[PDB]
Formats: C-alpha cells, sequence, structure tokens
C-alpha cells in the first residue's frame, strides 16, 4: 500500500541543482503536504529529457548519488521510472552488440528489423508512430556490418524485444535494485510500444499487452513496489489497466477540467467522476503537457475543439500526431504546450478549484513542480534548447523557489495539499453529490470523518467544510 | 521535339553576377543533370524582374551578350520568355506612341481605354486585378493630351493590343529573332491577359484565346520551336492548351504534393496522375509563389484551406486576385509566397519524395535554381527589395552555389536528375501502378527499361528500382 | 469507325413485345434521327436484367432470332454488351466444371478462391463489393464435392479468370461472333472486376487493368469493332480509357447538368466541358440509376448533396454502397433510382435544355428510351417484381411509344435528334464559349456548317443558331 497522499512530480536538477536541493527543498516546504515524489529520470543518459537510459542502477553524477536518493526513502513514497520500451545505445549491454555482433549475448534483447522479412506498406502505415520516419535504425557494428533495429523514438533510444527472454531478465534486474533503494511505485514508461507484430498497429497490441503488463506486475509486487503504466491514447486503456491491480493516469482530468472550467460546464466532468477508473493516479500537469487523446470521449469532439481553439493562443506550438495536415483539429494535437497556470490565464482562483477538484478525484493526486509554484510559460526558455516542452519545465534556483512558495496563489495551493495529505476522510469512500451544470459538489466520507467540495464554475469559488472529530464541528477550510 | 530532360529555370544574374557566371556552374555541377534551360528574362527591362522588355532582341549588358545565350544552346534546350501580353513603356514602340501621338504608326499595338466608353461598374466586377489600382493608366503625351492605356500589371508593362494587326507583327518579329539564337521553347508569359472585351471577365476570354493561341503556335512550329503558354486558373484551361500541340504547365502538382505528403494522402494526387494533361512542363517551385486556383478540383476546397492554413506560418503574405470595382479588398488568394523546401518544413526526405514524384509525372521536368539548392526563404532579401516574391529568388554567389551543392539533400536531387536525364525508361510509356491511400507507386516503362518508384507519404520514403540493360539484373537508385 | 449521330439506348422486349416492334418502332419515328442502337442484353438469361447471359452466341427466342438483330445493321450502329467478368452458372462452360469437376477442360475458366490460402481481414475489407457478402460463392458439384468460386454480383453470375487462358479466348469466341453479325461496338459490361489480386481492391487494379483492357480492344479492332467500357468511380478512369483508343462513359454529365439546371450554375459544367475526355458517349439516363461516384470532384460535395437532397422528394430508394449508415451523405449514395424526366420535376423545358447542352458535348450521345418518351417514374412497375431499378426501365405497347411520341416536349426533342444527327458542323471540332456564371454557351464549326447552343440555367430557355447551308443564312432550330 501507498501513502493516499499528495505526490511531488519533479526534476532533479530543476529545483537547485541536484537531489540534495530538492530534498532542501521538499523538508523546507513540502514536509508535510507530500507523502510522496516522482523524481523524473535521474539516470545516466543521453537523450530525451533522461529517458534514455544507460542503466537504471546508476545516478547521473550530476544529480548526486545513490543515498541522495534514498535521503527521500523512509519519509516519502518514491515513484521512478522504469523505461520498459528501450534503452540507450551507449548502455553496456547495447555496445556489446555493436562490438560482437550477433555472437553477442546481448543480442535476442533488441528487435532486429530483418528478422520481421518484408513488411507491406499497409503494415507499415498501421504503426502507431509519432515522427515521420520509419521506426527503423540502421546501425553500422564493429566488423563493418549494416543491420537494423526497431528504434521507436530517438536514434539513441533502442527498444528492447519482448518477444526474447533478455528483455524480461534486464526488466526484472532493474526491478530488483530500484526496490532495494526505495522506490514503492514503478512508472512504466511508453509501454505501449513494447508489443511489437507486424499487422497490427504495433501499440497496445491485444491481449499481449496485458501478458508483458501482468508480468511485470508480479516481479514489482515481489519486490514491494506497485506500478504506474503511462499510456496516451483512449481512456477505455485506463480501465483495462485499472482491473490488472495497477494504477492507471487520471489524464482525462486535465483536459476535462480545463473545459469544466473555462465553459462553466460541469456535466462531462460530473459523467466522467461518476465512472473514472479505480486506483489510478490523477494529474493536472506532468512533464509533458495537455494529451489530448487521453480524454476523446470523455468530452464530445466539438468541445475539445473548443478547448484546443481557446488555448491555442496562449500556448507555444503544439506536440502533433504525424501527418495531420489539419493543424486546427482534435485529430492532429498530440498535447498542447502549455504550463497548467497558463491554460487557466492565471486565474488564482480557477486554479485553485482545478486543484480542489483533482484532490477529491479518487486516486493519488500528482502536483507538477511547477504548477506547484504557479508557473508560467517560459518563453525564454524554450527559445534556447529547442524543446518545445521547456515551456513547462522551468527551472528555479532555491530562492526563487522559497520567493514562489510566498505566493498568495501558492500558499492556497499548500493548503489544499495539506489537507489531502492528512484529513482521514480520503481514505474512505468517495460520494459525489447532486449539482446544477455549472457547479461540482464532491465529498469524502470515512467513518467520523467528512469533507465536502464545492465548486462552482461560473465564479471559479471553492469551499471545502470538514468535520473536525477532536470537536465534532463542521469548520470551513481557509484556501 | 525537345529534350525529354529536367531543365533549370534560373535568372541570368542570380548564380554569380551574369549570364557568363551561370554558364559556369552548370559545366561544373549539372553538365550531365539537365537537358535544357528556361532563363528567365534577361531581355533591357524597367519593371518586375526582367518582365517588362523594351525588345527582345536585345541582351541587357548588365547581363552578357547574346553570345553568352548561344553557349547553351550547343548542348542545352532553351526556353526563354515571349511576354505576349506587354512590352515596357519605355520600348522604342511605345516612345513613338508618346512623341507623335495618334499619329504614330505604332498606335493601334496598344489598348485605349476609350474604345468601350463608359464601363459600368458591374462590367468592372467581372475583371481581375493583378495591381491595387484599375487597370488604367492615364500617361501625358508629347503635346499636352491625356489619354489612357491598359495597364494590367505594373504601370511600366503595357499592354498590347490584340484586336489589332500590328501586335502579330511584333511577336512574329520577336519570335523570330529569339529562334534565331537557338531557342526551343517560347515560354508564352501571362497569354491570358491578352483578350479583352467589355462585359467579360478581359481573362481566357473563349473562344478567342484559343485563336490567338493557335496562332502565335503556327509562328513558332514556322520557326522551329514550340509553346509554353503560362496561365494560372483552373486545370481545365491546361487541358484546352494540352489539345493544342503546346505544352501546359503542371501547375496543379505543386500544392497537391505538399498537400499529399503533409497529410499522407496520396488519393487526390493518383486521381490527378491518372489523367494529367499530357505533353506538359512539370514543376514544384516556380520564380512565383504556389499557386492555388491551379489546383481547384483537382483537390477539394477544404483541403485545399488546410494546405493554405498549414503554409500560413512558413510563408509571408500571400498574392492576392483582386476584382476590380473593389480595388482595396483582400479578393482571393492566389500564391503562397514561399520556397517549396519551406513549403514541406525544411524535410529532406519529404523534398526528395516532392522531387520524385515530379519526375515521375508524364512531362517534362523543370527544376528551379532554388529549389535545386534547398534554399530556404529569404527575408533580408524580401525586406531589401519589397518585391514580395523575392522571398523565392535568393541570389547566390559561385562559392554558395558550390557549398549548397555539397548539402545531403542536395546531393539527392542531383542524383535523380542524373537518373531522369539519362535513363531511357522515360521516353516509354507511364504506368502508374495500385497502391493505398498513402502511398504512391509509379514506374515507366521502354522497352527492356524498366524504373519503379515507391514513395510513402506516411514516412516520407523514395525508393527507385531500375534494370541495367547491359546485365538484366534490377538495382537500386542510391538516393 | 462509328457515325457521329444520336444513339438509341433501348431493351429489346420493352418497346412492344420483342425485336420486331423494335424495329418497327425505330423505322415509324426514329429512322433518321439516331444513327445507332444500344441494344441491352438480349442472351439467354437468369440473372439481373439480362446480364448473366450463357452465351452471347444465342438469341433468347422470347426476343427474337439473329435475323432480328441484323435487321437494324446496315443502317445503324450496333452497340451490344460483353460481359467480360462473368457468365451464367446455367452455361455450358461452368455447368462443365459442375459436371467433370476440375477434371473439366473448362476448370482454368474460373477463379478459385482456395487458390489464394488464408485471405487476411485487411485483404477482404479492401475488396470493392458492394454487397454485404463475401464475394465467394460455394458450389456443391455433382460428384458432392464442395468447392468456393468468385462471385461479384448475384450467384447465377460466375466471375472469370484472367489469370488463366481460358478466358480470353471465350471474348475472343464471343467478341467475333457478335462482331461477325454486325456489332459496331462492344459495351464492355463490369469490366472493372476483372482485375482479382489479394491485397488489392480487385477493382480497376492498375496497371493490370490496361493490360486486359488493350487486348480487348484489338481483338475487337480486328473484327472491325470498337469498345465502350463502362466503369463507375472517378472519372480519372474516364480518360486513362480515352486516352488508350477506346470510348469512356460520359458518366459525369447526367447530375453535373441535374445540379446545373436546378442550381442555376454553370461553372463546374464549363470547367467539366472545357476539359472532358472525348470520344467519350455522353448520356444522360440509362438502364441504371443515375450514378453519384462518377461526379465526385467534377462536383464539390456540398454541390453533389444539394443534388441528392433536391432529388431525394422525387427518387425512389437509393441504391447504396456499402456499409454506408449514414443515408443522406455524398459518400454514401451509388445511384438514384430516378428517370432523368422525374428528375427535372417533369420540367419540359429544362429536359429540353439538357439534352441540347448533351447533345453539344464533344462525343456519342446516347437517348435512352424511357427519356425518349418523357416516361415518369414508374411506381407500379417497382412495386411489382421488385426490383428497384425498374423505376426506370418502363414498359411501351406500340401504341404507348406512338402517342408519348405526339407529346410537345417529345416533338422538340426529336428535332433535337434529327438536328444533332445530320448537321454536318458535329463532324468538327468543339469550341466552348463565354458565358456568365449561370448560363452556357456551346458552338461546334466544321467547314462552312455552324451551329451554337445558348442555355440561361435560370430559366430554362434553350436556342440553337445554325447556319443553313441551303441557303447561306443564320436561321433559329424551332425546338
Ligand atoms: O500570374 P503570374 O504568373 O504571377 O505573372 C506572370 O506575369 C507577370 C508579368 O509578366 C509577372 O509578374 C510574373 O513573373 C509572371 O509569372
Ligand atoms: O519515451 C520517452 C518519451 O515519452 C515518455 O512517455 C516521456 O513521458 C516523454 O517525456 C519522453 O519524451
Ligand atoms: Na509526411
Amino acid at each position: 500500500l501507498l501513502k493516499n497522499a499528495v505526490q511531488l512530480i519533479c526534476y532533479p536538477d530543476r529545483i537547485g541543482n541536484n537531489l540534495t536541493d530538492l530534498h532542501t527543498a521538499v523538508e523546507k516546504h513540502l514536509s508535510d503536504a507530500i507523502g510522496g515524489l516522482h523524481i523524473l529520470p535521474f539516470f545516466p543518459s543521453n537523450a530525451d529529457g533522461g529517458f534514455s537510459p544507460l542503466t537504471h542502477k546508476e545516478v547521473d553524477p550530476a544529480f548526486g548519488t545513490w543515498d541522495d536518493i534514498e535521503a527521500f526513502t523512509g519519509k516519502y513514497d518514491l515513484c521512478v521510472d522504469l523505461t520498459v520500451n528501450h534503452i540507450s545505445d551507449e548502455s553496456p549491454e547495447f555496445r556489446d552488440f555493436i562490438a560482437n555482433g550477433f555472437d553477442s549475448e546481448y543480442a535476442d534483447l533488441f528487435v532486429h528489423v530483418d528478422r520481421f522479412g518484408d513488411i507491406s506498406p499497409d503494415d507499415m502505415a498501421k504503426i502507431h508512430i509519432r515522427k515521420e520516419k520509419e521506426p527503423f535504425r540502421e546501425v553500422t557494428l564493429a566488423d563493418g556490418t549494416k543491420t537494423r533495429v526497431w528504434c521507436t523514438f530517438t536514434e539513441q533510444q533502442i527498444d528492447l524485444n519482448y518477444d526474447g527472454d533478455l528483455a524480461y531478465r534486464l526488466m526484472e534486474s532493474y526491478i530488483g535494485f530500484l526496490t532495494s533503494k526505495g522506490v514503492n511505485l514503478l512508472r512504466l514508461d511508453a509501454f505501449g510500444y513494447t508489443t511489437k507484430r507486424i499487422g497490427t498497429s504495433c501499440f497496445l497490441v491485444e491481449p499481449e499487452v496485458y501478458r508483458i503488463l501482468d508480468w511485470i506486475n508480479e516481479v514489482a509486487f515481489k519486490h514491494g513496489a506497485e506500478c504506474l503504466p503511462e499510456v496516451h491514447d483512449h481512456t477505455s486503456y485506463q480501465y483495462a489497466i485499472s482491473r490488472r491491480n495497477m494504477h492507471p493516469y487520471g489524464f482525462a482530468l486535465p483536459p476535462l477540467l480545463l473545459y469544466s472550467l473555462l465553459d462553466a460546464n460541469s456535466v462531462y466532468l460530473k459523467n466522467w467522476l461518476r465512472m473514472c477508473p479505480r486506483n489510478m493516479v490523477t494529474v493536472l500537469d506532468t512533464h509533458d503537457g495537455i494529451c489530448i487523446p487521453d480524454v476523446e470521449g470523455v468530452l464530445p469532439d466539438d468541445k475539445i475543439k473548443v478547448l484546443i481553439d481557446n488555448i491555442d493562443a496562449r500556448s507555444a506550438d503544439p506536440i502533433m500526431r504525424r501527418s495531420a495536415a489539419n493543424i486546427h483539429s482534435v485529430g492532429a494535437i498530440y498535447q498542447l504546450t502549455c504550463t497548467f497556470y497558463d491554460a487557466l490565464m492565471q486565474n488564482d482562483d480557477a486554479y485553485i478549484a482545478a486543484r480542489a477538484i483533482q484532490f477529491f478525484t479518487p486516486g493519488i493526486p500528482q502536483v507538477y513542480y511547477v504548477g506547484l509554484l504557479a508557473g508560467c510559460n517560459d518563453q525564454e526558455l524554450m527559445e534556447k534548447t529547442g524543446e518545445l516542452r521547456d515551456i513547462n519545465r522551468n527551472y528555479y534556483t532555491l530562492n526563487e523557489m522559497d520567493e514562489a512558495m510566498e505566493k498568495p496563489v501558492v500558499q492556497r495551493l499548500l493548503t489544499l495539499m495539506k489537507f489531502r495529505t492528512n484529513y482521514p476522510a480520503f481514505d474512505g469512500h468517495f460520494e459525489l453529490n447532486y449539482s446544477n451544470d455549472s457547479s461540482v459538489a464532491m465529498a469524502w466520507r470515512h467513518g467520523e470523518h467528512y469533507c465536502h467540495l464545492f465548486v462552482d464554475l461560473n465564479f471559479n469559488t471553492s469551499k471545502i467544510q470538514y468535520v473536525d472529530v477532536k470537536s465534532g464541528e463542521t469548520r470551513d477550510l481557509e484556501f
């Protein structure tokens, strides 16, 4: 069991300069407002913001040491990424492949494109790949031979072969090591691409995907860890995850709420909460930006397009899904590049009301560090480094964070976080209440404990009433 | 009969400094990659990038001499402009009109607005306008009298009167001189504007336009030349040209391919290839902007707005087709001001694929020099001269071209150009192949010679298989 | 080479009672108004209105004898159907397959489904079939063995195998026999389905389709006959046919005029006329319903829907394409079940104006007999026999035809037919004229001969002025 408490999502090096400064910031400000951390990839990596790890057993010295990670465990749950799809081209295992060729003992760890034979144009177009080139890298071996390996993402990320056995060893090896350092929750990064079969989309291929997923879940449970598979596709996949004793992501909530607050409409939101999957980890913002496929169905297309058209002016160029010439269409946008606070027009009341609704949604709530600090789109950071997503990946010095913590909106968010992390009613059962089509009433009951949220989307007001058991009376949370 | 080879579209003075530097670059890089040249207007001109010639019988000394032109004819086809619509106001023929008035023997060579009497506003609205004012210039005669002449374009370009006889004389004289210098292909510039009749659109007025067009074709054949009539409107006009033993423009192809690659959609392209006008000169980019009206019907309107909206960010202010009686009105989009490479987001694979599809399209392919060198939008040049289309009219020094020739994408383009100009299969018959809705299959067969293009618009991939006749085996072209 | 004259489309037994009554009716009224006939299938048939022939070498005694056929030849062109795709299951060739099994010498004449092995679900969904059943018929052999054959249409129609040799003879045998009886023009029924290749649409498969189509055309040319391949799909195929010395169908014209007249719009019509494929056979109504896919592109989707909604009230249930649950969507309708006269709301002026535009469209005009007699939707005939297309397949007795010939509107149409068949200008060249966007101006010139149509689509007015060579002056055709 994880702590039913708010979690902080954060990089190692963007609050302060390293894992030690991160720990300093948490203890100074968040020591009793969060119950866990999701520390974004802190491994030796050579691509894509830490998501091309050479191994899961080392910490990039630029960030700290394993002792600096274990400083968080013992008081906080620890969520860490497991890049189950791919490992770096600089990894010991893949470098051994280039030197020795197919004589390498790590050969069957990777996907060899010539194994599949000729792939028809139809089977190629099926493949759910998000840039405009084939997912195939031609690498040159030490002996001069040219061969191709499966490569979904950037070329420094070589995909693993779940049709062989070696890949399961490596994950089981990684999991054993991470759990020994105190990892409670394994975020299964990009698991949907693990399933390759020519003739299918090679993404979330059923029922193979769940067998791979049940296996990893068993390994984590053996080593005292639960799983958080991250998938950006139709929400029906989140329920499949939910029904296999794993934590799905509440990705539908961010755009569902953004539309809901901007348009003063509680209908689709109440419909969702009433049927939202269980054991999910709810988010508003992530390190990636607001994802659209995750709300298809949850929100009608015309209302999704209203959302897209409303945010376009406050957001940088969106991340696109491939070959979508119609760049202002629901079917074209993959992720909206925007801080969540800019998505609500820097409206304090709207942002707090959103976080309250998140906190009363069933599941473990994660708060992204930029959102924690009510960060705005980082134009300056985005314009250097070229990374489109850095618009939501502010760097903070410890002073700049101390200063952001004094903003009135952050003090308000900080009270919600303390209330959600400590008040016992959230350990009970969720009971949605009746409301009109422009306001939402959410409540939690655990024995004598009870708390009740009411948000009027017409005026962005947030009211929480809770029962103080030490006195029996009903008080107003001041936030 | 023209050479079935790639042609270069180029100015005299924008590779190096003159026609002499131009000839140097052709022999160094393209000597066996092109079979002809379209050298943009190199006559004495006083407006609009050479298109206001005082005569077609002289070479602007800033560019070179007629001897510099004939250096190209001995080895290459020569396509040169015939401004059938207009000649300069500094021309001898028009200056004689200013001095002597209507007593000049060249008076009936020009269109006098006063023939019509009053022109009602309704008759004005029929005529489209390429300037910001009515196409009527008030000129002052030597004796002080004020009279008006028809002037479609800039006021230094005076339109000719094809209701009289003098205009046919001048064209026949112009044609004779150019063919005597080795000109094979006469580009009839803006011939659609030659037909004037109040009560009509004064543009492509039927059937007068075809009689004017059959006449010039007659003169050219006598002097050993074929014609390339330039008309930017519905593709139906391109077929009428094809059916009169003239070369139409494959003007439909550029915006069609831009869409086909951007959206990974081969349906509309495949339909067009199946019915494309025959004996046409195919282009992707020209010395002008990418023209939209030329793809109506070929491409549904909703997809055209998609295409236009996708290019808006990568293109300058568009050229508009305004009507009269309404001179300060946004009007309809005519040409997108953009390099073809910036129109494909500078995606190398997509650009090579575009040229591959062009080169397998039936007809003589022209490659515009900027496209040859994978040039980007020239913001600095456009802002320096104020000419909106100079964003696609880059200047290259001999060094700047030599360096651009070593770019990998230009090396790939140069391999295709050598293949298309030399491989004999293109002299046979075109045979389109079946494919899915995201790929194109084009093939050419001439006896034992056979070559096969496959372009997957999902991944922007280009594959050509050709048969080496001296051995009978099938090889892959490396590009 | 055919007579450039109006042709009659007619059944054998639906004017009068047999072919002799047809000959009687033709000579009495049309003897100098048409130059040829399209006699719909008059062979022994057991399915689909005559299109399931047991042989092309016999005439169904219910219709007459071959002598009744040769009575038309010598004075009229003769167009007869060649069902190149399929022959009846009661045919001599196929019964031998049932009797002997694969030991039959006619075994390789038919397509055996088990030859292809497993067909993936994707390869089945590709198949362009407009029914909701697999195009596979399970037949029981005489020896009890069960095997499957390819069957596009009704189960009495077994498809032919153009991967073998027997199919080509059977056509060559049919063609030799039909041309020996005086047939000029072979209507190649449903030729698009002759190409089978698993993984393709099995319809118009390029370039195989032209391999088959160039073959038949020569075999027909050998025996003094030209071909009329019927295909209902995008017009690009019509030019593809046109460019191989065969006659395409002007299938785009019927719905194009219907829109143009109903909405007073000549824009798309003039565009088509300017570029329409020629050496085509033009039709307005046929023995089939008014076909929608043949005008996609020629007419924008929004304007096609205008047509569909206007015809919905005056038409029976339309024939649908496969799994088209959206019964009010351009992409769903295949053919509109309606006579052409009811499609123009029984407006005499509008119907004549349509026929006038047809007769001046480049190509051989066919007049369907129901259109000839200005027939209305036959509710009674449709509700009996259950055949949805019989709403356009009126039965006429010899009296009923004599009576309809006296209708004022039929007298006008009969004047046009004489003019289009006899006036020599139509043997010259087509010249489209300028007109506003709500009227059409069409003219023909052949030497001294000249005729000029002007149709105002606002008011359905028809005027034809011709140069009478018997006096040299310009007269008005009275219709
Ligand atoms: O309609 P277009 O093609 O842009 O105009 C054409 O005639 C004009 C005057 O000759 C020139 O401005 C263009 O360079 C030429 O291509
Ligand atoms: O595979 C790694 C990529 O996708 C993952 O889901 C990460 O969340 C994203 O930040 C990264 O770009
Ligand atoms: Na693409």
